[PDB]
């Protein structure tokens, strides 16, 4: 059978795949979601799907073989499926070694330090493996250009956003660099506070911070509603402490899709979404 050699972040210097596997196990959603565009349903094995984002609902069909959660992987269940190539992301990177045993193994994760990079990088790869790759040219180039529309469109409004993920109540910051960096460093927003620490948690901060930050636009993400608990974004966004704060007298507040954002992301289905959510807010009235 004939193999592609796959660099990727968890072997530079490149992994044995098998050209067009017909048993794909996905733990990455963003992946799943680039598979799906290319057509390729018929070829994905197995997924977890503990908690699906809406977008990708059609794949609780009893076809695609449930291999547990995004944290808990069903080691067993995807052995049981005897897959051809497994797909990885962050989530699962301490457990390269353990799903390697059991195939092929490439992990196709977003770099937050270089988004764009490690985006095309993982799409290009998909392209190689199913044959797919000038699809993928011409997908990458429509996000660009729609990349480009919606940096435009920020610039043009002389405005700054904050980032910020509810987790039962407690609020996280985001900016440049972190999980939720792109609005910044890919779609141009201009940061409320430029110097937020990165991380894929986020920065812990309280409602006085957003006061003080006083952001035009405000991106909200629900860990709560992306996995199934309470929502908290009401709480804080409508609290009378912030009802001064420029996004929420004027209306812009940005409510993301929650599961696509925490659960997904990195795929050109997510992608496309993302950006146009983002364009959808920076464009509202008032």
């Amino acid at each position: 059978k004939e193999q592609i050699t796959v660099k990727h972040q968890l072997d530079k210097n490149g992994t044995k795949v098998p050209k067009n596997p017909k048993k794909v196990v996905v733990f990455d959603f963003g992946s799943l979601d680039t598979l799906d565009k290319l057509g390729l349903d018929d070829i994905v094995a197995g997924l977890p799907k503990q908690v699906l984002p809406k977008y990708l609902s059609k794949f609780k069909d009893d076809k695609y073989a449930d291999v547990g959660s995004l944290k808990e992987p069903d080691f067993d269940k995807v052995a049981e499926l005897d897959p051809d190539l497994i797909i990885i992301s962050a989530r699962q990177s301490e457990s390269y070694k353990e799903f390697s045993k059991i195939a092929p193994t490439i992990y196709l994760g977003v770099d937050t330090a270089k988004y764009m990079e490690s985006f095309k990088s993982d799409a290009e790869t998909i392209g190689k493996i199913f044959d797919k790759e000038d699809k993928v040219k011409d997908e990458l180039a429509n996000i660009d250009h729609s990349i480009a529309d919606v940096k435009k469109t920020a610039e043009k409004l002389n405005k700054n956003g904050l980032v910020i993920m509810a987790n039962d109540g407690k609020i996280s910051a985001f900016g440049p660099k972190s999980r939720y960096g792109l609005i910044h460093d890919v779609f141009g927003v201009a940061p409320a506070d430029q110097n937020i620490k990165a991380s894929t948690h986020g920065q812990s901060v309280s409602y006085e911070y957003i006061s003080k930050t006083n952001p035009d636009y405000l991106f909200v993400i629900d860990r709560g509603t992306a996995i199934g608990e309470t929502s908290s974004t009401k709480q804080v966004v409508e609290n009378d402490y912030v009802k001064n704060v420029n996004a929420v007298k004027n209306g812009h507040v940005i409510y993301l899709d929650s599961a696509t954002w925490y659960l997904s992301g990195g795929g050109l289905e997510s992608m496309t979404q993302m950006i146009k959510e983002v364009k959808d807010g920076l464009e509202k009235e008032n």
